């Protein structure tokens, strides 16, 4: 009850599980909402929650028009996931010009020629493809289309990417929750869900062929590898799909924190960057646990003196 986040399903395992061991630890009440990182947007922009999760980056221009700030807090994987008869989890392998086409209803059934080249050892049956994507403004879905517009030239140019498109088809469900149970109950479904959703509900995810053309498992190992390179010290906008080492996995995004950058209640502010700095340096193995990629040290040195630079009081002073 002491201080309330709210948005981004994608972070929602790892913030409430840093959430109760920060408490038992001592630490304040953090209550966090999934709701989709467009509706956490809202809110935090509405001033009704003290801070905001969303994987979908604001620019600079944006922040600065919203007065907000901006931070990381871990890296996470995001995998198709499918209900194929007859074939188990990472047994199938797709690829992200497949994956494309699939979501522009160009592909319809599991045995395609394009889903076939890749799958020579999976007997593939003729179940017609039942598309699933997300309802609500997401940020899993903005790492999705993202990942789809730079794999996929037709998608770039037909629908693009954001926390919300047009899909040209798609059963829509709520949250990364909704989409999970929508693929894992209708035949012939496939969707996307940050890795976390796929593990607790033992979900059949595909591998991928990355742009090496390396079949990769989802794995830490994987998610790991697409991470490495990033210039967070340039700026905190970082885009981690489609990246090019031989064993990235190629869907993966950060997950973020809004807050505003001149606090109205300083003490809520400060209860806020508590929180953070305490998972920073005390929830990494609840990170891993859940398969997320913490931070390198480094840069959540460089975010620490970012937030007591950067969220102040209204007269500009450091609430941390
Ligand atoms: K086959």
């Amino acid at each position: 009850a002491d201080i309330t986040g709210a948005g981004s399903t994608f972070a929602m395992p790892i913030y409430t599980k840093w959430a109760a061991d920060y408490q038992q630890s001592g630490g304040a009440k953090v209550n966090y909402q999934g709701i989709g990182s467009s509706g956490g947007l809202k809110q935090i922009v509405a001033k009704t929650v003290d801070f905001a999760g969303s994987d979908a980056p604001l620019k600079d221009d944006e922040l600065a028009k919203e007065g907000l700030f901006q931070f990381p807090t871990v890296v996470g994987g995001v995998v198709p996931v499918i209900n194929v008869p007859g074939v188990k989890a990472g047994e199938l392998t797709l690829s992200g010009a497949v994956l494309g086409d699939i979501y522009l209803g160009k592909i319809k059934k599991w045995n395609d020629p394009a889903i076939a080249a890749l799958n020579p050892k999976v007997k593939l049956p003729d179940t017609d493809i039942a598309v699933v994507r997300r309802a609500d403004g997401s940020g899993t879905s903005f790492i999705w289309t993202n990942y789809l517009s730079k794999v996929n030239d037709e998608w770039k140019s037909k629908v693009g990417e954001g926390t919300t498109v047009n899909w040209p088809t798609g059963t829509g469900g709520k949250g990364n929750d909704g989409v999970a149970a929508f693929v894992q109950r209708l035949p012939g479904a496939i969707g996307y869900v940050e890795w976390a959703y796929a593990k607790k509900n033992n979900m059949v995810y595909t591998a991928l062929k990355n742009s090496t053309g390396t079949v990769v498992e989802p794995k830490t190992e994987t998610f790991k590898a697409a991470a490495a390179g990033a210039n967070w010290s340039k700026s905190f906008y970082q885009i981690l799909t489609n990246q090019p080492g031989k064993e990235a996995w190629p869907v993966v995004g950060a997950t973020f924190v809004l807050l505003h950058a001149k606090q109205d209640k300083p003490a809520q502010g400060a209860e806020t960057l508590k929180f953070f700095d305490w998972a920073f340096k005390n929830g990494a193995k609840a990170a891993d646990d859940l398969d997320y990629i913490s931070l390198p040290a480094s840069v959540e040195t460089e975010i620490r003196k970012q937030w007591k630079v950067k969220v102040t009081d209204a007269a500009g002073k450091a609430v941390a």
